[PDB]
């Protein structure tokens, strides 16, 4: 593909560097940041926080993040462009659809959703000219008809553009298998797909079977381990009860099984969030003060201590995301 | 007190004139018009259609419309301002919440929703400085805890500002009675409330009892009818099988019952819609080519034919809306 679209324009593959492939500047809902910025203190305060957060990730080695905030998660690409410029960190914007499609979206056909995704990749997002460089989709539990529709639209937009697909799953129901079956029915190469939130499960058989088929495995919620918060049923029912080390050890397990080229690692962090309880951002920041720097500051050294060679870690953090993000109709 | 907030700024109540109190420029979902304007052909084409349509209504006597498109219906206050100025027709913008709140909205408390509505009334919508002049809310036949939350927030916003409330109801389920009960539980005078979509039911006992308590009765979907479109299931499901004359006769029925002062008449029209089936705008336009001018060009002469005095009609189309829309504080 030779070049990747970012919120500051196209960049060469060689410029991508250390990449976090599943992040958010702000997790919200369509139109919300514009309608009630004071929910986040102010837009200015959100930008300031995000710029500090990205600058800290940059100092820990990160050069690119993939912001997988979709339309229905309130993606504001102008926000992304501003914080990318100030922090000097590449940001890849997303199209696709998460779990909260509005009535307008829920009424659309597979053809119409394909056109929408293609618009955001080929023409630009809103009136900004910023083009999406990834397609993000989400399913939960048992595949609904609309979920299937979004997955087929995602596959078709990927096939038309070479841009990869990244998914939200909820590993407990092995949602990746359902997603894979739909993607393959559309003729999509598994090498264009990252099955994400895969660190939510300890089922290594499930993960290795997907990697064997050629899928990228997104181990992308490593710091979302709320092991001291049982009094907080909200944090418990959204973060879980396994430690971050246990999650991180899945990375090593997959490396040990021979699948280092299939692994993508990230934090799934953000600097503001409105789509859960008020001040849930404070709860998250309390559990993981490192923010997006958690992967480079904590997880990479942890894997290095466990015997993972430097070259393998560089492969996972630099080579795999570059190969994944580079638009490809092959192979 | 004697001035209403419009998308072009405050205007004296004496300038309001022939008013349609339940209308839309565009029915959509949050952020959608900005993300995929091509769904409507283009933003420019939507503006052209709306300005033309509004101009036709202006020529037929209409001076003001109340656009009760909310945040979740994809209200675009900049669209409203542009079309208001070009058609030279007053437009009152809405705050509140309809039936499609996103995840962020669904997670908010009664206090938070109150603050949101108050922002849009007291400060302005988004970063435009354009203030809302009506609070629009909606519940289903069987009201949820979230619906009740929205109604209480609406009542508290109305009490703090004097701006009135308009509701969407399932009139067939006598929705006004459950809404009125919580409105009154918050101390809100009924004269601040229009129970909308009341022409959906022919239960005159229901309508007259609400009218008798001092509620406004929105007979606001008069041209909506799928008569002669029985092979179109989506048309039938939304527009219904009752004739426009049937709906219009409810206006004369309430007049004859002595409640001409409680009647607000409108079209519930729009010039674009994305929150239903594709091209449904074409279906609506084929049913009512007159658009927002249907009420002056078809309904008013119909009622005259049926013996309704001109004076009664002038009072319904001009005096009632002025009294309703004018901000009223105490009691
Ligand atoms: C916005 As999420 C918690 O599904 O990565
Ligand atoms: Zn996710
Ligand atoms: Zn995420
Ligand atoms: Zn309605
Ligand atoms: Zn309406």
């Amino acid at each position: 593909g030779d070049r990747i679209n970012t919120v500051r324009g196209p960049i060469a593959i060689s410029e991508v560097g250390f990449t976090l492939t599943h992040e958010h500047i702000c997790g919200s809902s369509a139109g919300f940041l514009r309608a009630w910025p004071e929910f986040f203190g102010s837009r200015e305060a959100l930008v300031e926080k995000a710029v500090r957060g990205l600058r800290r990730a940059r100092a820990a080695g990160v050069r690119t993040i993939v912001d997988v905030t979709t339309f229905d998660l309130g993606r504001d690409v102008r926000l992304l462009a501003e914080v990318s410029r100030a922090a000097d960190v590449h940001i890849v914007a997303a199209t696709g659809m998460w779990l909260d499609p509005s009535l307008t979206i829920r009424m659309r056909s597979v053809v119409e959703l394909t056109q929408f995704f293609l618009r955001e990749i080929q023409y630009g997002i809103e009136d900004t000219g910023i083009r999406a460089g990834i397609i993000k989709v989400a399913t939960t539990g048992k595949m609904t008809p609309f979920h299937e529709l979004v997955l087929r639209a995602a596959a078709r937009a990927s096939l038309a553009t070479g841009v990869p697909v990244i998914t939200h799953t909820e590993g407990s129901q092995r949602g990746g298998e359902q997603q894979a079956a739909i993607f393959e029915s559309e003729g999509l190469s598994p090498s264009r797909v990252c099955i994400g939130h895969s660190d939510e499960t300890d089922d290594l058989s499930y993960l290795t079977a997907l990697a064997a088929r050629g899928y990228l495995i997104g181990l992308d919620r490593i710091p979302h381990s709320a092991i001291g918060l049982e009094d907080n049923a909200s944090a418990t029912a959204l973060m879980g009860s396994r430690s971050w080390q246990t999650r991180a050890l899945l990375i090593k397990a997959l490396i040990d099984q021979g699948y280092k080229k299939q692994i993508l690692v990230s934090n799934d962090w953000l600097f503001g969030i409105s789509c859960y309880v008020t001040n849930f951002m404070d709860v998250m920041d309390s559990v993981n003060p490192d923010g997006m720097a958690f992967i480079p500051l904590r997880v990479i050294p942890f894997l290095r201590e466990k015997g993972t060679p430097q070259e393998t870690l560089a492969g996972i953090t630099v080579t795999n995301p570059a190969r994944f993000l580079s638009p490809t109709l092959r192979a």
